[PDB]
């Protein structure tokens, strides 16, 4: 995908997402449609969600893909090592990648935006591609900022769904 | 008509992922994820968690969807209404329907109870007209049975 297209996809796509979230704060549709939205519009997408925190690791959260891994202890993984640091990490191939944690899938590349609320650890946003060096600084870029819309526009409560 | 094998090995695949494992959110999403690489017609195939008054959207499979159904609205608020599954052949000719994809010609949902307590509906979307009859609304109430066994309704540790 050309760069000033991947630019403008991009462009649509946070805006869109603001669009979809005005007016609503639920976290749980707010995370589905977020993978929803995604994955609409990048194809080469195999897998687009989030992996929450559940307090001691990171386990799976609403998503756009195929059966995967349930949970994922920190520093392990592409997903580990984002939660880790609490910074983007991109992979160009994931088949020459070290601590990449393979949940099938035929993801060639991958990266992960954590999501940061008061200095505590929220969960990430994974991206896996069918294509190999498929994500650079601009996507770092753009779903950083999509990642913020989003926490801006969700209050982080589960209350409503206990019982 | 061996849609059966296909839901057996659908369920039995279900009990697997669920095996020690009983994160409520780990659990909805991939019963999405597994349904939907399982049934190839399948447009929409997630959950609708109950907040308290009405259903909000969960989990799912999909393109964007329809955020909140109220009680007794559409396909969806029928089976929650009267915690009975609905199935319906045409959507198109189907009054009561809430539509959130342009895909979708038939659908079937499933409620989800719990010590006498709505907890939300399992949604399923097709593309193709009446592609769900009594045999899908006895696996999936199977299916949901042994998702609820197997997941504890606890979000608690990710509250916060
Ligand atoms: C859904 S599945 O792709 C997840 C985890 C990830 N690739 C990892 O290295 O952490
Ligand atoms: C996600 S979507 O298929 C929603 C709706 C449902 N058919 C309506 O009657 O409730």
């Amino acid at each position: 995908m050309l760069k000033s297209e991947k630019q403008s996809r991009y462009q649509m796509l946070n805006e869109e997402l603001s669009f979809l979230l005005e007016g609503e704060t639920n976290v749980l549709a707010n995370l589905s449609n977020a993978s929803a939205l995604i994955k609409s519009r990048f194809p080469n997408t195999v897998f687009a969600g989030f992996y929450l925190f559940d307090g001691k690791e990171l386990v799976l959260g609403p998503f756009q893909g195929g059966v995967s891994c349930i949970r994922i202890a920190l520093g392990k993984g592409v997903c580990g090592e984002a939660a880790h640091f609490q910074e983007t990490v991109i992979v160009g191939d994931v088949t020459t990648y070290l601590n990449y944690i393979s949940c099938d899938s035929l993801a060639k590349s991958e990266i992960v935006v954590p999501m940061m609320k008061n200095g505590q650890l929220l969960g990430v946003l994974d991206l896996d591609s069918s294509e190999i060096e498929d994500y650079d600084a601009m996507d770092r870029d753009y779903l950083e900022q999509f990642v913020a819309i989003l926490l801006e526009k969700t209050t982080w409560d589960f209350t409503m769904f206990e019982e």
